[PDB]
């Protein structure tokens, strides 16, 4: 809505590809979040400007509550600092939870285990798992209607050996010759009308799968990358977004780690 202030920075280089080592747009115009392809600064003052408030929700039952501390603690120091964050805890053990010190700006409702809530609460959620932890900058650059997360496995595969579910039967099927990217099921997001379609989406999917006696190769993420191939997201989240470096290493496409599972 308002206008930008003055700013000084770097003119953008039309004659200079910000990432020659990598697809920085997707075919239907989508960008893919790499490093060097923003400029924070001005994403900043953006989404400053409209007041924008982000929730984060984790689901954390039984053992998994165990991972909630790091998880929170490294949130506070990487996840759109600067902005309001609602952090929505869904477990099993609410008295477990950590007592985590939170920046101003930011607070965190614990749900024992309401979607209208959501509309009213936050411009946007992001669904993540609990065991991870952040490592460096998760800022607004991800923020759009609907992203989905590039599988830190799979980024160089061709599409046949794409882990999709590949029998008929079932609601997420997607034969070999379709497909643009194999998405993580553990990290989307964008706005909380986009992402309640979704869900709502995954979750009727998946009755209809169960009432069929069959069940997704991958489950819930099975069905997420059937969503996001007929329902293209309005922005793709490189590698960056969600590694594992005990096991992919740190490859020279991946100029920063931002956010990782715990070994
Ligand atoms: C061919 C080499 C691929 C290495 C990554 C395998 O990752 C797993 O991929 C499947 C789909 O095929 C699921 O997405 C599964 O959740 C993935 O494993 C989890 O994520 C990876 C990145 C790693 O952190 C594992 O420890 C996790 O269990
Ligand atoms: O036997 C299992 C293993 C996992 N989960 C759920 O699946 C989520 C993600 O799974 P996992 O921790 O196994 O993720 P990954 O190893 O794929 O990173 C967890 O938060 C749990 O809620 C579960 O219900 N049963
Ligand atoms: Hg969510
Ligand atoms: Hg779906
Ligand atoms: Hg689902
Ligand atoms: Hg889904």
């Amino acid at each position: 809505m308002v206008s930008l202030p003055r700013m000084v920075y770097p003119q953008p280089k039309v004659l200079t590809p910000c990432r020659k080592d990598v697809l920085v747009v997707t075919p239907w115009l989508a960008p893919i979040v790499w490093e060097g392809t923003f400029n924070i600064d001005i994403l900043n003052e953006q989404f400053r400007l409209q007041n924008t408030t982000i929730g984060l929700t984790v689901f954390a039952i039984k053992k998994y509550v165990a991972f909630l501390k790091l998880f929170l603690e490294t949130a506070e120091k990487h996840f759109m600092v600067g902005h309001r964050v609602h952090y929505y805890v869904f477990t099993d053990q609410p008295a477990a939870v950590p007592r985590v010190t939170l920046g101003t700006g930011r607070q965190l409702s614990v749900l024992e285990v309401c979607e209208r809530r959501f509309l009213s609460e936050v411009d946007y959620l992001v669904c993540v798992d609990v065991d991870m932890e952040f490592r460096d900058h998760v800022g607004v650059e991800i923020l759009t209607p609907l992203f989905g997360t590039l599988h830190p496995g799979f980024y160089g595969s061709s599409r046949e050996a794409f882990t999709y579910e590949r029998r008929p039967q079932s609601q997420a099927y997607i034969p070999k010759d379709e497909g643009d990217f194999y998405y993580l099921g553990r990290f989307f997001g964008g706005s909380v009308q986009e992402v309640q379609r979704l869900t709502r989406a995954c979750h009727q999917a998946m009755m209809v799968d169960q009432a069929n006696g069959i069940e997704a190769v991958w489950h819930d993420e099975s069905h997420l990358n059937k969503y996001l191939l007929r329902h293209k997201p309005t922005k793709v989240l490189s590698p960056e977004y969600l590694w594992d470096q005990q096991l992919l290493g740190w490859p020279a496409v991946l100029r920063k780690l931002r956010f990782t599972a715990v070994p």
